[PDB]
């Protein structure tokens, strides 16, 4: 079941959360991390806001104190895994033996195609290491370009801002966060970040860039000093396609972290998986996730009468004076809006119901009551609806019951 | 590895195949197929042509002469399986062990939900019993309806029409056979169809029925003695979902057949599983597919040394006068004519490429240029784009080479 030792590729949040949670569990067996990044473990949250701002990684590490007697192998890629042989090849030229391999190893941002042979400035940002070189390579009254209007790209549009940066935003979409946000939401998102100055284009797509100029599809430039791009990641599933799994952008598990290949599980933002609210298959890359699933996984197996991951998906994404908070399904038969919609003081909670049910849940500068959502879509709650939209209700009272 | 004794769930095309390469293949020890439908294994294409039309079950039963020491229990359905017990629930009230459980339950039709509360005729077409339904109910004269414009609608539109049944189709896309079909084929099909007779109605979908008459989105009505409803299958992957192994309208596996579980394998209509060409995960639902990923997964389990399942997906499909053949890609950047696309003796070849390369292939009333189209697109071919179009060059030739 769990066979010792244990090796685990990637040292991100997934990993620590995992190999913190097998100590917990009681697990004593061998257990070595292989990462490579030369860093030591990290949250990437930071990196498009307080550390953007202030570049002090040491407020950003990620705490192993629950994972004692882990060996971390910062600084080293593993090239491939021998899943009959149970071991894996390390470029230091090392081979590690494994009785339970757990693949952790993320995912990358996706490069843009029309940028490959750029002689501008061109960064994506995922590691420390982006996050420096954008930092070093902004100056106050820099023009910034954003490729992609997801969360990323927004919480580093709010932070280059914040600095005095000139921002400019191109989006595929015809709205931002079109991945995982109501179009509620994502409109206001976009009245926000224009009211702080930022340029918004929306369906337009880079064609090209000239010596300092980028190129769009309506025959149109932006100069800009820097580009960052950020329309997604894609898993880092190459070892497992290369050792047989079954992978597609993303490796395919079950709520037991399990792969197609007999004693190797993954977790974290490499997995494909169960969405339980959709019923659907979904590459889920949120911190809760690489948390949650971490942790799910590895208490499944020091205790196999545990049961498998059953979280539900939520997320948050701090964007200025935006602190927002979203759970579930973008979208059902209904929506239900708390409070008012509006840039003075912005404050108001989304709620999303599928015939009767609650199925998703958005939060803006209103933590209080984003917990008790989240408890009242775990267990597919139906609430008054005259009750859900009253302003005198307390969703905290209601969620108690 | 493979561990007696081997358990398959499921006795359709994929199953029979699976356990004659187990036999041919040199394995011995125990095999028990659970097959729910009380039936001689039978093949399903004739159920749309030969059958339908002349009513000899005694023509398509599979052949299980290379299967030999296989108790088959039909008419048993599979209930449950627990994968720690190694034990399958059966609906007759017994529990058969296994070291090998093989999920090859196939896929069952989609229900047209505007239709359910129906009081008119409202068949699917997958089974013996349903063909044998759809026939006692059809008089020359009749007034068929099918939803679906896929290949097994219009395969028996095509055998419907020849009976001097009169048939309507509605489908909900602009075109016809939108799975999997070049637009140019698609296209010539439905003019096949409407010079046969048939009434094609596109861009429609069925809201409900009254009284023998079935009502369209676009506020009319269509009279019809009887309704088959052809909007494609889902997965039969419940036992799997059940216990534990990851699905999402069907079982995912890796080219080796592996799911999720340790020592549950799945083949056939029932998996999601890798498309060599587009890279992509999807369920193929294709009788070549049955039939050689089972003899792959087979194969593979007697001897581990043995490659994985790497069969690029083809299928034929027989409409009239037409003898349909598909291989690949619907499409890819160029598409290569070879022939007269013409209702006056049908006969012609298109062939995809996607920057030189071939990537897909069809047949219409040509089978000899179909088999070395397969083979230049197997080994990814790039031949000159002008000997393709040439009428005067030989693919069997140019495939030989
Ligand atoms: C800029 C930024 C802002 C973010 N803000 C938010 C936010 O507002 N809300 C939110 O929910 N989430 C946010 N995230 C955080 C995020 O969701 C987590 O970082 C992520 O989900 C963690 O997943 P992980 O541990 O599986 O993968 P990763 O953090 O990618 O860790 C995997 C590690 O494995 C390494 N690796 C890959 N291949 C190999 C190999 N062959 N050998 C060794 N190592 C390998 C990788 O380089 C990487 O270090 C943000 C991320 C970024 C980058
Ligand atoms: C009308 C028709 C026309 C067709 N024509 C074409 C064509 O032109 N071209 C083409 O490429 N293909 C065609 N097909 C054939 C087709 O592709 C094959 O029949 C199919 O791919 C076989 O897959 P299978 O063996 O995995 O599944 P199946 O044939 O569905 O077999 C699975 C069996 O398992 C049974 N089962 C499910 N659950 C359980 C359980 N819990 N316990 C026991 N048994 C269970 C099912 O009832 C079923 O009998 C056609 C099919 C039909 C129905
Ligand atoms: N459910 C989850 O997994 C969610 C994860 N997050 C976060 O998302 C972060 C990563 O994603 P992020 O970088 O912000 O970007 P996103 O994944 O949010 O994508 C942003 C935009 O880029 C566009 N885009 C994608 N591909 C291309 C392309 N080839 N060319 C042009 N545009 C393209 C997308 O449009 P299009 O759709 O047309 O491709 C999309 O609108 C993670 O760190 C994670 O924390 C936040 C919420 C939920
Ligand atoms: N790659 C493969 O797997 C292929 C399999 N085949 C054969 O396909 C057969 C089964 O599929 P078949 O029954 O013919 O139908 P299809 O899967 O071909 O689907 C036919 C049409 O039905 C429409 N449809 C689907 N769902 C609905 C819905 N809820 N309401 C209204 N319309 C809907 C689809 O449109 P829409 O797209 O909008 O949903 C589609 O255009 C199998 O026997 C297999 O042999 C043939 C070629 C390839």
């Amino acid at each position: 079941a769990l066979k010792a030792p244990v090796v685990v590729l990637g040292a991100g949040l997934a990993s620590v959360s995992f190999v913190a949670e097998l100590r917990q569990a009681g697990y004593q067996g061998l257990i070595t991390v292989v990462g490579d990044e030369a860093e030591r473990p990290y949250d990437r949250p930071p990196l498009s806001k307080d550390f953007m701002a202030h570049g002090d990684a040491e407020k950003i590490r990620l705490d192993c104190k629950r994972a004692p007697e882990v060996e971390w192998l910062l600084g080293v890629t593993a090239q491939s895994f021998d899943p009959q042989a149970h071991t894996v090849a390390l470029s230091d030229g090392r081979t590690l033996p494994y009785g339970t391999l757990v693949l952790a190893t993320g995912a990358a941002p996706r490069a843009l195609p029309t940028l490959q042979g750029a002689t501008m400035p061109v960064h994506t940002l995922r590691t420390l290491e982006d996050a420096r070189r954008i930092q070093a390579g902004l100056r106050p009254q820099s023009r910034l370009l954003i490729v992609g209007g997801g969360v990323i790209g927004l919480e580093l549009a709010a932070t280059a801002r914040t600095a005095g940066v000139h921002v400019s935003l191109v989006e595929r979409q015809p709205r931002l966060m079109s991945r995982a946000a109501p179009a509620t939401l994502a409109d206001f998102v976009a009245r926000y970040h224009a009211a702080q100055g930022v340029d918004l284009r929306f369906e337009r797509s880079v064609t090209g860039s000239v010596d300092g100029v980028v190129l769009l599809d309506d025959g149109t430039r932006i100069a800009a000093d820097m580009v960052v791009v950020g329309i997604g990641v894609l898993a880092n599933d190459a070892l497992a396609r290369a050792a047989g799994l079954a992978c597609d952008d993303g490796i395919f598990v079950d709520a037991y972290g399990r792969t197609t290949c007999p004693d190797v599980y993954a977790l974290g933002d490499v997995t494909r998986q169960r969405n339980p609210l959709s019923g659907r298959f979904e590459r889920i890359e949120t911190w809760s996730n690489a948390q949650n699933q971490g942790i799910a996984v590895a208490r499944h197996l020091v205790d196999p009468t545990a049961p498998g991951y059953a979280e539900l998906p939520w997320y948050w994404s701090d964007q200025g004076a935006l602190r927002i908070q979203v759970a579930g399904l973008a979208s059902g038969d209904e929506e239900i809006v708390r409070g008012e919609v509006s840039l003075d003081a912005p404050k108001f909670t989304l709620i999303e119901l599928q015939k009767g049910r609650i199925v998703g849940a958005t939060c803006v500068n209103n933590a209080r009551d984003f917990a008790p959502l989240r408890r009242l879509l775990a267990v597919g709650a139906k609430p008054d609806r005259a009750a859900l939209a009253d302003p005198a209700t307390d969703l905290r009272k209601l969620a108690a019951a």
